[PDB]
């Protein structure tokens, strides 16, 4: 199953980007000034354009993976792009001023909170016992860091090992486990891992843009007619402008290994393709959700973002 | 009036205390050994237990009730990284989404003081207006942390009011309006999220700057005989950068300045920073101040907290004259 790639564009707070969502088509004024007529065309696998809502996404892009998650397959979604372009609003999302919604309600909730909300839903009162786990893993100057584990400070960072029994594999000394015993307790525990958040910006310089997140949802599930386990890592990447950009090198290098069919793939060149080897030539179903931004200040930057996007369209994985 | 220097303790996280508070007594005792301790006295004294409408209660309504009589007034939160600066002054969310804003038993002293203006002030007689800034000091650079337009890292220009003499005027620094109380949170949101940007643009923002939220109320009375009375109160909600801290020219200034007062030496050296500059008149001048200092009950933090207490110790000394 070649990974599947996603383009999303975030309103204006005169674009040079027009999606065609039928078309499944991204559409690029390069020429500006003097060639108003000249444009850009990329075709991916799914197209939002500036009025797609967070619903949208979610209907559409997170659902059909959760319900394969259901099933007991890997899956990962990577947010990929350019800082300021929609990455953490898709993968988290906001709250609506004023304390208008709460936060199962809200609109404006991203993948993240609305998956750990409907995971309960999905499950309760049919039949299955299941348990929900959920780590925060974050990568940052090639080190690795816990952003829920209660007793440590967020300073504190972890090792990794290869693990002897997989070969994918890596073992994270002390990643914590957080049990989400249900759907009321889910909100209370992403708080705790937004106060971290605030500490490592303390912390670390841009710790927001130039850190990589892996939110990752364990299921285990019983259904005698039978146990599954399915596991959905969220990853919320770097700003794609960027040792504290090893990780964004090598997962670049990944791919084009990857796709040019090179022989020796680098996932051991960087701790993010360490841990999410699977998820780039492997096992995983692999979604890849590109952002991009509607002004002309950005063009470079956007067209980098598509041709980036559509060369990884050419992975395949073999989700077993 | 001398300066009223408070010391509030933090309780310990998840994650041996070497603090004893006595509140009756207004005496805090730290063991410098464990055979040995130093204790100080101050006007008040809270320990881990304090609840924050108890910070509030007794630090704050009397400092409020003089900002509506149209008095100035400034409350300092100083401590190192950690302590509690910023809960004290701002607070925090009861988990799980318990509490509405107004009714959340942790939020702090600037969400509570702008519940209770606008209660203070219903019906009373007094016709009266709200407006807030939140201005902010970083390696001597200036910050408007809520103005909608503009982006955080548009710094601002600062001048001597010719008017004035110890007054500057910040250029382009807004002043946003409250017109009730349902309008607050709202308007800390946009300023939480440009805090945001802040600390993803500058390093270790939230530790090394100095944040000043002001809220003027100007008001008018209208006697039994016609006649319109207008006072103009202003409030100054100061969170320090951590006293462990050019990057830290303020923090430094500050220090050289409460010295100065509190030796009483003619020379203040209130224009070494822009800090003791933009709240000259807070140090030693007509302003009613307060300084909350925050500390730790952990050993591992001795040394600081021990240089904290001493520094809150001496500003008792200082003298204002308010109005
Ligand atoms: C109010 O405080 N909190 C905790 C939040 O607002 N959130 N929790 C999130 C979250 C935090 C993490 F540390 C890691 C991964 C995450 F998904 S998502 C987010 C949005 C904030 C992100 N900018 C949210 C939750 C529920 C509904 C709507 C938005
Ligand atoms: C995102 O939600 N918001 C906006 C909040 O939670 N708060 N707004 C704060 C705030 C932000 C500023 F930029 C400046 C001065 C401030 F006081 S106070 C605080 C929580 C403190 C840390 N933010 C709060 C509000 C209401 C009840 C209890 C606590
Ligand atoms: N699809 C969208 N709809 C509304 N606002 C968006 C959208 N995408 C991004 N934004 C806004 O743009 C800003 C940048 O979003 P952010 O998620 O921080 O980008 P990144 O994670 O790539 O740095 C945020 O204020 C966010 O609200
Ligand atoms: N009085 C208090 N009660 C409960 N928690 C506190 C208190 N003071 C500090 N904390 C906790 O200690 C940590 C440091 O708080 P903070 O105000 O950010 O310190 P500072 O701003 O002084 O560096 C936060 O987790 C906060 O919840
Ligand atoms: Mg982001
Ligand atoms: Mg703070």
């Amino acid at each position: 199953k070649n990974i599947q790639v996603v383009v999303r564009c975030r309103p204006f707070n005169h674009s040079i980007v027009e999606c065609d969502p039928v078309r499944k088509e991204v559409s690029v004024r390069t020429g500006g000034l003097a060639d108003k007529s000249s444009r850009k065309t990329y075709t991916f696998d799914m197209v939002f354009g500036a009025s797609t809502k967070q619903i949208d996404v979610y209907r559409s892009v997170v659902c059909p993976i959760l319900d394969e998650v259901i099933m007991g397959y890997n899956c990962t979604i990577f947010a990929y792009g350019q800082t300021g372009t929609g990455k953490t609003f898709t993968m988290e999302g906001e709250r609506s001023p004023n304390e208008e919604y709460t936060w199962e309600e809200d609109p404006l909730a991203g993948i993240i909170p609305r998956t750990l909300h409907q995971i309960f839903e999905k499950l309760t009162d049919n039949g299955t016992e299941f348990s929900v786990k959920v780590s925060l893993l974050e990568i940052y100057n090639e080190e690795l860091f816990d952003l829920l584990n209660p007793s440590s400070d967020v300073s504190e960072r972890l090792q990794m090992f290869d693990d002897p029994r997989n070969k994918r594999g890596v073992i994270i000394k002390g990643l914590e486990e957080i049990t989400v015993h249900n759907k009321d307790e889910v909100y209370q525990i992403l708080e705790k891992g937004a106060a971290k958040r605030t500490t490592a910006a303390t912390l670390m310089n841009a710790y927001s843009s130039r850190s990589h997140s892996v939110f990752s949802v364990t299921i285990h599930m019983k259904e005698t007619t039978l146990v599954k386990i399915g596991k959905l890592n969220l990853v919320d990447l770097a700003g794609s402008e960027n040792n504290i950009n090893q990780s964004l090198l090598t997962l670049g290098r990944v791919i084009t290994a990857l796709v040019e069919r090179t022989p020796h793939v680098p996932y051991r060149e960087s701790k993010l393709t360490r841990i999410l080897q699977d998820s780039l030539g492997g096992r995983t179903r692999t979604s890849i959700i590109a952002t991009i931004s509607p002004a002309s200040l950005n063009l470079e930057e956007t067209l980098s973002t598509l041709e980036y996007a559509h060369r990884a369209k050419n992975i395949l994985n073999k989700p077993e």
